[PDB]
């Protein structure tokens, strides 16, 4: 599928996004890649922060559905006018589909000043879309009206760089084998995890805690965020293993950076990081792993801590991500992970996806 290899771009800390086209004749827009919502909703209005917008009045295509939506987040929020017109991806497959877009006429805290993208591609399930599932998804509309497969994968690279693969899989991108862990249901992006390491270590927790309430696959969201019972204990584990060095009791955030002067990154002091994830078959699990590289991300050098807390379940962000190359086999209801070709990894420890283990009472894992 080499047409859709490297096909998306970044800045780090500020999202990957592919570039789309919109309306008759076709306006350019970049869009931010993610699997944790299911709305397509680009700028609408002159913003001073974007370098261009939908305008909506220079496309013979567009239709009005006279409708309005208000999609609040944790901090960002945005508000629009839905409508459809014919969407395409240049650097994905030769089609063109009509979908739903969400005009975005109001925003706070949505667009990031200096950034480089003008919209959002929600690549998660009706079930979670606004208003409500009545508005149909992008990739859905895609599979419904083309020949497309009803599969894409993403390989991001973390200036920033990735792929995603529209309808199939690039052998290219990864090594190994790819292993499959099974989409619990289809809101988000939802598994199961069912049991986690630090550098080898159990954190022997009931397996409930690590999907309390949800654990998710999310390209638009930066970090590891772990349930707030697992973020503590993850926390004492790690900061123990890590204990060569102090940090400010706050840096363990989210409250503060740290620093190290450029090269002096204490890398090894930091635990590989293993979750094991439900299997395709009764009783069977995998592991991935990843680097410290992976989870302390670049702001002297001085770095964050990708991991947290959630009220809202795991969320495994780009932190996981950009170890491996994620296939999202929406046809066979399942996730599959392989090593990255492009991940980041130094000389002494590299990301990992092994397996067969056995697990029992994998089922007792999910939260209900
Ligand atoms: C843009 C940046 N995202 C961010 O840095 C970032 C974005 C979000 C965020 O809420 N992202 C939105 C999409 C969304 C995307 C962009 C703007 C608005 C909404 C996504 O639909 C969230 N999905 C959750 C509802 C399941 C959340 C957080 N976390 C709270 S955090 C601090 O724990 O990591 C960080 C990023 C950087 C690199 C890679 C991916 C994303
Ligand atoms: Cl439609």
């Amino acid at each position: 599928f080499v047409e859709m290899v490297d096909n998306l771009r970044g800045k780090s800390g500020q999202g990957y996004y592919v570039e789309m086209t919109v309306g008759s004749p076709p306006q350019t827009l970049n869009i931010l890649v993610d699997t944790g919502s299911s709305n397509f909703a680009v700028g609408a209005a002159p913003h001073p922060f974007l370098h261009r917008y939908y305008q909506r009045q220079l496309s013979s295509t567009y239709r009005d559905l006279r409708k309005g939506v208000y999609v609040p987040y944790t901090q960002g929020k945005w508000e629009g006018e839905l409508g459809t017109d014919l969407v395409s991806i240049p650097h994905g497959p030769n089609v063109t589909v009509r979908a739903n877009i969400a005009a975005i006429t109001e925003s706070d805290k949505f667009f990031i000043n200096g950034s480089n993208w003008e919209g959002i591609l929600g690549l998660a399930y009706a079930e979670i879309a606004r208003p409500d599932d009545s508005l149909e998804p992008f990739f859905d509309s895609l599979v419904k009206q083309t020949h497309v497969p009803n599969l894409f994968s993403l390989q991001l690279c973390g200036s920033v760089g990735g792929s995603m693969i529209i309808g199939g899989i690039d052998h290219s991108l990864y090594t190994g084998s790819l292993w499959y862990t099974p989409i619990r249901r289809e809101w988000y992006y939802e598994v199961i995890i069912v049991r986690v390491e630090i550098n080898g270590q159990d954190l022997k927790m009931d397996c409930k805690e690590y999907n309390y309430d949800k654990s998710i696959v999310d390209s638009g969201t930066t970090n590891l965020r772990l349930p707030k019972k697992v973020f503590e204990a993850a926390v004492k584990s790690i900061k123990a293993a890590s204990s060569t060095e102090k940090f400010p009791d706050g840096f363990w955030l989210g409250e503060q950076l740290v620093c190290w002067q450029a090269g002096t990154t204490p890398w090894n002091i930091f635990p590989v990081i293993s979750l094991y994830l439900m299997g395709e078959v009764t009783n069977q699990s995998f592991r991935i792993t990843i680097l410290p590289q992976q989870y302390l991300r670049p702001v002297d050098d001085c770095y964050k801590f990708a991991i947290s807390q959630s009220s809202t379940g795991t969320v495994m962000g780009a932190v996981i991500m950009e170890g491996f190359y994620v296939v999202f086999d929406r046809a066979r209801k399942r996730i599959g992970f392989a090593v990255s070709a492009c991940h980041v990894h130094d000389e002494f420890r590299t990301a990992a996806v092994e397996g067969p283990f056995v697990t029992l009472d994998m089922e007792d894992c999910g939260y209900n």
